[PDB]
């Protein structure tokens, strides 16, 4: 499913009612009346994308998934959804879900904070798989108080990481998210809920090294994310197009032959239910997207 029927391509009353239609699948609520205007010119443009796109045979498609109404230019201006990142026997499929080591998708929103969701998934899901009890931790609490990072306008997994391992975490619902930077409350919240003992990186530029990672646990990982045809994805497995400058961080929570299963940080509406599985493969050294460029993962005793 791609959002529409080709009926609805035929006229501008079906196109509107279409529109109409998925911004109330999407919960969309609009400034003014100016703004759904310019809102449907986009989402018509992106349409005729994603239809003459879908044409190919691709081995993935594009959907009207929740950033059908922005534009790529919008979308990419922070780089990365609704620049959030800076500069020997393994299973045959992995999917750390099926464990319930990985906690329902969350949303960023309009913060470039994917960096703290992606280091405190990866976090979530090291103290399931020793512990065997899977919480929610604060995104919120890293976007605050890693001051190596930039809040709203992007900082580092490993920075995030490195904050667990020597301080701790607090809860979710102890510190809840913003999406907004504010001042760091770690101190107010009393002890923290959660610490780790350390923090690795895989050695980049490796496919093999990351899929051996992955098989003991989720790690962080960062790609290019700001394309059109990334923004717009809907299923299936993503071969590109997209560079090797990497803007964005997700979380590797899985594997099978032919890909790499990424969990992102845009919601459920975006994707295969928030997720997308990437290429794996090809030889080529950078991953695509640029995928093997810097991962790291959280240690737990
Ligand atoms: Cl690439
Ligand atoms: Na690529």
């Amino acid at each position: 499913i791609v959002g529409y029927s080709q009926n609805d391509l035929t006229s501008t009353e079906r196109l509107i009612q279409l529109f109409e239609s998925w911004m109330l699948k999407h919960n969309k609520i609009y400034k003014n009346i100016d703004e759904k205007i310019y809102r449907f010119e986009i989402f018509k443009d992106n349409l005729k994308y994603i239809d003459e796109t879908n044409k190919k045979n691709n081995s993935y498609w594009l959907g009207l998934n929740v950033f059908a109404d922005m534009s790529n230019d919008e979308f990419k201006e922070k780089y990365t959804g609704s620049y959030t990142t800076t500069e020997v026997n393994i299973p045959e499929y992995v999917d750390w879900r099926q464990k319930g080591a990985v906690t329902p998708v969350k949303n960023q929103g309009s913060c470039g904070s994917a960096w703290a969701f992606s280091a405190v998934s990866t976090i979530e899901s090291i103290i399931k798989i020793r512990t065997g009890n899977l919480n929610e931790y604060s995104e919120q609490e890293l976007l605050d108080c890693d001051r190596r990072s930039y809040g709203c306008n992007g900082g580092y997994p490993w920075s995030a990481l490195q904050l667990v391992a020597q301080y701790g975490i607090h809860y979710r619902n102890t510190y809840p998210y913003e999406g907004v930077q504010r001042y760091c409350r770690s101190r107010e919240k009393g002890p923290y809920a959660a610490k780790t003992d350390g923090v690795r990186q895989v050695q980049p530029y490796n496919e093999g090294a990351l899929l051996y990672s992955i098989a003991n646990q989720p790690v962080s990982v960062v790609l290019e994310a700001a394309g059109k045809d990334f923004q717009l994805y809907r299923g299936g497995i993503f071969v590109g197009p997209c560079g090797n400058k990497v803007d964005h961080a997700v979380a590797a929570v899985g594997y099978g032959p032919n890909y790499i299963l990424i969990r992102n940080s845009w919601g459920t509406g975006w994707g295969e239910n928030g997720y997308i599985r990437i290429k794996r493969g090809t030889g080529n050294s950078y991953g695509v997207c640029g995928l093997y460029t810097s991962s790291f993962y959280p240690v737990k005793n």
